[PDB]
């Protein structure tokens, strides 16, 4: 068997595989309306551009494999079109990365920034800046431009992926600029995104939860000017009257916007407010006073909710706290008018109750993350499918006295640079339900028809 011979089936199939496997996640994505939200459309995008690897890059490295005589300008098409699609990648990978910060950060305003017609605008630019990028060898910057391979003629060159490609273009602007930079930027994202969810849990992050965070003024239900953890300012429809509210307790000149100490600061003198009152109640003092701190501060969540005397109306519930039967507490609690209007949060202040721990505000944050530990896995997997190659490029460009990598390094690595092309669908297939039914849905009824 000819060593050609192996290149050329591993090449194939994983082309196959890239093509298959991607044509799934899209078609999953384009019948489940479950799938269709915005972080898809950049895991569609990223497919897009993995189908086009194996229909069109892949057969293009192995042309290029063998160093045949062509025009310049058409052998650099042929060994840059890859570059296309991967820069395409890298700025879908950089797009899901800051889409989840965005989750996680402004949990509630997502979907406002966050939109659909957005993010098909992001694409396109994308695609159109992946385009320039990419093809940037063929609007001067090659080697192919230059009078002097020998033995193709003039006017041709033998098609070689170093011979046309400078590699200056190859370390500076490509690897240093284009895709190591966003890496880092993508592990700094998802390091970020994983702290936020490991965050300290106390009681202005439990507020911040149920009644969110706003560094910002704004209007709330009612149209009354409110900043921080629901701290009302003033009801004035004047936002400047708000402001002089705002500076007057901040102690700076603050144009409405605050830092997040001065909103801890702000919520620490209201929480101090709500204690004092339930203090000053003989019906909540007693209960107050027998519950530890976390248990406290799901009483304080009342109060802030519905008002003390509104928590006084709790006899029977309240009494059954004192007296240290949670569970008891915790029916009691379901079955009441607060528990209707208001269930999600209700039932995370009722497992406050019955537990004395954070559980129900860490799950909060744990659910907002959990698709990000599985799309930064596909980062990973991208970093390491294409560092092999750049690292290589660098010893061949800074060091050209250096003995060049043998050829069975070089296979190994453009090799596993395609392969990335198709572990994505795996990935989606393992660690998304969603994805993961629809695959199994389309390849059942679809293609076994049975
Ligand atoms: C594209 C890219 C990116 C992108 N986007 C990022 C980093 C590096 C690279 C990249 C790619 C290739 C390459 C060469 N070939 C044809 C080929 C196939 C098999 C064997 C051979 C031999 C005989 C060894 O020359 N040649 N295909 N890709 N070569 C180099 N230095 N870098
Ligand atoms: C540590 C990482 C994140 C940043 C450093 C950049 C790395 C990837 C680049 C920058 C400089 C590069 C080169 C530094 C100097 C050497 C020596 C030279 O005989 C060949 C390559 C070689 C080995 C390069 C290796 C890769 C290289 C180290
Ligand atoms: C994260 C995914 C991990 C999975 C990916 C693992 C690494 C990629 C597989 C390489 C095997 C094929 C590499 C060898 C290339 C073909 C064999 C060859 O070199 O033949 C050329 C011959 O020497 C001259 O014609
Ligand atoms: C024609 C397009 C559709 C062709 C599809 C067949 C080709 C499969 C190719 C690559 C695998 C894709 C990534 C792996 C997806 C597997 C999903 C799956 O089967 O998961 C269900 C299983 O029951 C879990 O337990
Ligand atoms: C997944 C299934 C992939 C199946 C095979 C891919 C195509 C293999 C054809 C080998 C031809 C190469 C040659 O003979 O030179
Ligand atoms: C040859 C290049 C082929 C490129 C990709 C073809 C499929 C593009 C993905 C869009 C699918 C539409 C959708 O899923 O909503
Ligand atoms: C190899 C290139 C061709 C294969 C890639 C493109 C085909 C797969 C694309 C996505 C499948 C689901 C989207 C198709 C939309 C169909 C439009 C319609 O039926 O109304
Ligand atoms: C080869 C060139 C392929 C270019 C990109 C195909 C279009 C991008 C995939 C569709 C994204 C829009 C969406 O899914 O909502
Ligand atoms: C999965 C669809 C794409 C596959 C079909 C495209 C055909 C494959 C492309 C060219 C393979 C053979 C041509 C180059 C021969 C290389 C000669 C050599 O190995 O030295
Ligand atoms: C699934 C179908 C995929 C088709 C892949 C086609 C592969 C084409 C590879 C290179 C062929 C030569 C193209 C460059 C020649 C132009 C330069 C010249 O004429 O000298
Ligand atoms: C798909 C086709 C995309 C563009 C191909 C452009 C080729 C660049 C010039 C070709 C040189 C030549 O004719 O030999
Ligand atoms: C799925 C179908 C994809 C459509 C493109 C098919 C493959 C195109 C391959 C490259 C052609 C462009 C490279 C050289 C162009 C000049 C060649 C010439 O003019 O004869
Ligand atoms: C232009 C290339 C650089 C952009 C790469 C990706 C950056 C954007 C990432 C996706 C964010 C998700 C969609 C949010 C829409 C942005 C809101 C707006 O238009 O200001
Ligand atoms: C040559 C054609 C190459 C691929 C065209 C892909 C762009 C059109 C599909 C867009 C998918 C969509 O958003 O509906
Ligand atoms: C000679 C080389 C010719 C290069 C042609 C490429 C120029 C067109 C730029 C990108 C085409 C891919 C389309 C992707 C945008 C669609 C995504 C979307 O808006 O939903
Ligand atoms: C068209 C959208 C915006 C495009 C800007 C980014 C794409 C890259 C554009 C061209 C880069 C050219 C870099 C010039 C390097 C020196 C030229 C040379 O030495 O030959
Ligand atoms: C995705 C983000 C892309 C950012 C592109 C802008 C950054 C470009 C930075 C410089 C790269 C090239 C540095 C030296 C130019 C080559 C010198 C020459 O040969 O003329
Ligand atoms: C981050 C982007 C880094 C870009 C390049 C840094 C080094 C630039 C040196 C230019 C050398 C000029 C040349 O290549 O001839
Ligand atoms: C250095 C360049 C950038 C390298 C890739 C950057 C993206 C890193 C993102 C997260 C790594 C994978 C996270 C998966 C969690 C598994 C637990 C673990 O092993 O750490
Ligand atoms: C060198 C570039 C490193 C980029 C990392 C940016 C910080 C990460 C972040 O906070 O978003
Ligand atoms: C890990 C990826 C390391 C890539 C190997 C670089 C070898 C350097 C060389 O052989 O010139
Ligand atoms: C994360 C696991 C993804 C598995 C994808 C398959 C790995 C092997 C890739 C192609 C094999 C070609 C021989
Ligand atoms: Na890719």
């Amino acid at each position: 068997i000819m060593g050609s011979s192996v290149y050329i089936t591993v090449e194939l199939a994983i082309a196959v595989l890239a093509i298959l496997g991607n044509v799934l996640v899209c078609w999953a994505v384009w019948l489940n309306s479950n799938l269709q939200n915005v972080t898809n459309y950049f895991v569609v995008s990223l497919a897009a551009a993995d189908i086009a690897v194996g229909v069109l890059a892949i057969p293009f490295a192995i042309t290029i494999s063998t160093g045949f005589c062509a025009a310049c300008h058409g052998c650099l098409f042929i060994a840059c079109f890859v570059l296309v699609l991967t820069q395409s990648s890298i700025f879908s990978l950089l797009a899901i990365a800051i889409d989840r910060y965005i989750a996680i950060r402004i949990p509630l305003r997502y979907n406002g920034l966050v939109t659909g017609t957005r993010a098909k605008g992001i694409i396109a630019i994308c695609w159109v800046l992946s385009f320039a990028i990419g093809l940037t060898p063929m609007l001067g910057w090659n080697n192919c431009g230059q009078p002097k391979s020998q033995g193709c003629g003039e006017g041709q060159v033998a098609c070689l992926f170093e011979d046309v490609v400078p590699m200056n273009y190859m370390v500076y602007f490509n690897f240093f600029a284009c895709v190591l930079v966003p890496l880092l930027l993508m592990l700094g994202v998802y390091l970020r995104i994983f702290l936020a969810a490991r965050r300290q849990l106390n009681i202005f992050e439990m507020l911040r939860i149920d009644e969110g965070l706003r560094l910002k003024i704004y209007k709330d239900t009612e149209g009354y000017y409110t900043i921080g953890i629901g701290h009302l300012l003033t009801k004035s429809p004047s936002l400047n009257a708000a402001k002089s509210e705002l500076d007057k307790a901040i102690g700076r000149n603050t144009n409405g916007v605050i830092t997040k100490d001065e909103a801890e600061k702000l919520f620490n003198q209201d929480v101090d407010a709500a204690v004092r009152g339930i203090l000053r109640n003989a019906k909540l003092k007693p209960v107050y006073d027998s519950l530890d701190a976390v248990r406290r501060a799901a009483l304080i969540n009342m109060v802030f909710q519905m008002g003390e005397t509104g928590v006084a109306g709790f006899t029977n519930s309240l009494r059954m706290l004192q007296q240290k039967r949670w569970d008891e507490a915790a029916v009691n609690l379901a079955k009441s008018r607060w528990y209707n209007q208001t269930p999600n949060r209700a039932k995370r202040v009722i497992t406050t109750f019955r537990t004395g721990t954070w559980d129900a505000y860490r799950s909060t944050l744990q659910k907002e993350v959990h698709a990000a530990k599985s799309l930064a896995i596909i980062v990973g997997l991208f970093a390491l499918c294409w560092l092999p190659l750049h690292i290589i490029n660098c010893f061949t460009f800074f060091c050209p006295d250096c003995s060049h990598a043998p050829l069975w390094l070089m296979y190994l690595a453009i090799v596993l640079s395609h392969t990335n092309s198709v572990v994505n669908p795996f990935i989606y297939a393992y660690r998304i339900r969603e994805f993961r039914q629809t695959f199994r849905k389309i390849i059942r009824s679809h293609v076994l028809r049975q």
